[PDB]
């Protein structure tokens, strides 16, 4: 699969290649090390690419603007405030067959991240050993692919993404445990995005393009309007934004931020407001 590829804006557990059950963990306001996977936001890392440098910032999800930082000239690594220092940039490059990634420092490309015997971390020169190979696993894919889910608007604790009765239109509605409010999330490799299938009629969350821009359940299609990028809110791993693949500046949006049963769900320009923020949970 290509679901765990090093796409920009995506969020990952970063593991040693020798153990998928240990992951990179912001332990203190400064210290990082490999740790048993428990999935708090301290163990989730967002990639922020820099096309000019062809390198990435690796940013922890729990703290505003702390990014993985080489403490030059020392051999240690920490998380520190983002100041766009060259020592805070990393080439991430993948072996296609093993899936292993080398995490190489931008400031000094002789040096690469390595995991020590006691699972602490450091930068060091590259030697063949497996102590410099990491696996990246996309958090959302690993949590949500092939799962039956419900989607709650952040506007209100009991208003959910719902196919309307005897219509194709999708609206907000309070929970009544209906198959109309149940959505199976499936990744598609050709689109590098997800479809969401209503359990009631086995049809898909789709942007219907006209003056109203309603989302509706629609038959299976290869058109981009049926595909969604599911990502965490910019600085919050409890909340999600869903971009439509037809136009990745547009997102799943509650019309006029109304909360009333039956309020239309639409596709609208991104602003990051509460009406474009969703809580996704397994049923
Ligand atoms: C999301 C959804 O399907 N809502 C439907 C509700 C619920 O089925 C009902 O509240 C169950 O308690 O019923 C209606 O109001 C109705 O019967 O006229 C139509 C509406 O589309
Ligand atoms: C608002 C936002 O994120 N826009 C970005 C989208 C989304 O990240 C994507 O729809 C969700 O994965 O990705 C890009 O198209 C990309 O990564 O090349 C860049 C674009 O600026």
């Amino acid at each position: 699969t290509n679901a765990n590829d090093l796409r920009n804006n995506e969020v990952f557990f970063i593991s040693p290649s020798n153990n998928t059950n240990k992951v990179l963990d912001k332990i203190s306001q400064s210290e990082v090390k490999l740790w048993n996977k428990l999935s708090g936001a301290n163990q989730k890392w967002r990639l922020i690419y820099d096309t000019n440098k062809q390198a990435y910032k690796i940013k922890v999800m729990d703290n505003t603007s702390l990014i993985l930082t080489w403490n030059a000239p020392l051999s240690s690594v920490s998380v520190k405030t983002d100041t766009n220092g060259d020592n805070q940039y990393w080439y991430l490059l993948q072996n296609y067959i093993s899936r292993n990634v080398i995490i190489r420092n931008y400031m000094n490309p002789n040096l690469v991240l390595q995991y020590n015997i006691d699972d602490t971390l450091m930068v060091s020169t590259q030697t063949s050993s497996s102590n410099q190979f990491f696996k990246f696993s996309n958090c959302i894919y690993e949590a949500l692919n092939n799962r039956n889910c419900k989607l709650q608007t952040q506007l209100n604790s009991d208003r959910f993404l719902s196919k309307n009765l005897n219509s194709q239109i999708i609206v907000l509605w309070q929970w009544f445990d209906s198959s109309r409010q149940k959505w199976i999330i499936e990744y598609n490799e050709t689109k590098s995005a997800y479809t969401l299938k209503c359990q009631e009629n086995n049809r898909y969350l789709t942007w219907i393009q006209n003056s109203n821009n309603y989302v509706e359940t629609y038959q299976s299609t290869d058109s981009l309007i049926q595909y969604w990028n599911i990502n965490y809110l910019d600085n919050d791993a409890s909340k999600y934004i869903l971009y439509n693949l037809q136009d990745t500046n547009r997102v799943l949006d509650v019309y006029n931020s109304q909360i009333a049963n039956g309020t239309h769900v639409i596709v609208d320009s991104y602003h990051g407001n509460t009406n474009q923020q969703w809580i996704i949970n397994l049923i």
